[PDB]
């Protein structure tokens, strides 16, 4: 198998936990306890490699120390979660851009940009908005709904491509 180290980020309800058990465990979770942090493993076979993913579902309080540094440099990619319906989580996506930099000590990162929650009825968050900033950065874009599971497979999938591209 190749191990892919992946961290999920983003403010607080966006759906981290929702994706990450979309993808590791196939329902929708409408409540999953909002304090818990883990790591949770997965094989799937992506474009014909046999992949063990390792996925850091990001939770607790905004806390800065040399710990929660080195455990988030451990991370090889970052899936950057906004919501659609939440214009602050798509304001904070820099900040959370900004601190990946910061421990990874460099200005490419494996990174994917994520708008979930597509399946709700009205956006605040445009997908021009959003494809924008990720022209911006040179990372890919995806919007997925971790209730239908609409791109939740892609998404995940992009970002183990955007890390086989840095490896060269
Ligand atoms: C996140 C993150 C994070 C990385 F992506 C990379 C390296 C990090 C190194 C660290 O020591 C700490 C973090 C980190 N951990 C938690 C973090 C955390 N919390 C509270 C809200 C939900 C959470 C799951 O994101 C955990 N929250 C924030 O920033 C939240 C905002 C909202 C209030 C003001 N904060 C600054 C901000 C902006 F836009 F300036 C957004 N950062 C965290 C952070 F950088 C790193
Ligand atoms: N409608 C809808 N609700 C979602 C979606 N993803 C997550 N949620 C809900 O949004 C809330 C927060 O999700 P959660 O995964 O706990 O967010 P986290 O704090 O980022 O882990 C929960 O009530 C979820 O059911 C989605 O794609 N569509
Ligand atoms: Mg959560």
């Amino acid at each position: 198998m190749t191990e892919y180290k992946l961290v999920v980020v983003g403010a607080v309800g966006v759906g981290k936990s929702a994706l990450t058990i979309q993808l590791i465990q196939n329902h929708f979770v409408d409540e999953y306890d909002p304090t818990i942090e883990d790591s949770y493993r997965k094989q799937v076979v992506i474009d014909g490699e046999t992949c063990l993913l390792d996925i850091l579902d990001t939770a607790g309080q905004e806390e800065y120390s040399a710990m929660r540094d080195q455990y988030m440099r451990t991370g090889e990619g970052f899936l950057c979660v906004f919501a659609i319906n939440n214009t602050k989580s798509f304001e904070d996506i820099h900040h959370y851009r900004e601190q990946i930099k910061r421990v990874k000590d460099s200005e490419d990162v494996p990174m994917v940009l994520v708008g979930n929650k597509c399946d709700l009825p009205s956006r605040t968050v445009d997908t021009k908005q959003a494809q924008d900033l990720a022209r911006s950065y040179g990372i890919p874009f995806i919007e997925t709904s971790a209730k239908t599971r609409q791109g939740v497979d892609d998404a995940f999938y992009t970002l183990v491509r955007e890390i086989r591209k840095h490896k060269e």
